[PDB]
């Protein structure tokens, strides 16, 4: 198995802009193989043997983003900067 | 003796993007002449006799923010949004 992974519970919906209900990152993660425990509000992934692409939080982001679908995913103009 | 006015206590502070000292909107509003009592966090502030132009909260923003100088409002940009 390849070295855990710490991430915050909601840094796929930071990521994503959308507030997944409540298991959703977890669910996610442990469909595609992962082995998620829980401590506070910081999950610990160990992603699955074959599965070695997912090395940092934002591999993680990836997989419950792509299952959830990017569809869900509003459009929200960023504010504009002082150009 | 003008209509009594009600105004937040910090309404002078949100206007110029300034944190005032404390009692500095009671302390120049009573300067120019006028009656201030507290009530919690409103202020009732009743405009002296040669004072008709003080008949909203605005007016009295003014008298406080004249009256502690326009340069100690810092320079901020807007939050504008894409055009
Ligand atoms: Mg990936
Ligand atoms: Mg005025």
């Amino acid at each position: 198995s390849p070295p855990p992974i710490r991430m915050g519970v909601d840094v796929p919906d930071r990521i994503a802009g959308v507030a997944y209900p409540q298991g959703t990152t977890a669910r996610r993660l442990a469909q595609i193989g992962a082995v998620v425990t829980h401590d506070g509000d910081t999950l610990t992934v160990t992603p699955p043997s074959w599965r070695p692409d997912l090395r940092q939080p934002a591999d993680l982001v990836e997989e419950v983003l792509r299952l959830e679908g990017l569809e869900v995913i509003p459009s929200v103009l960023p504010p504009a900067p002082a150009g």
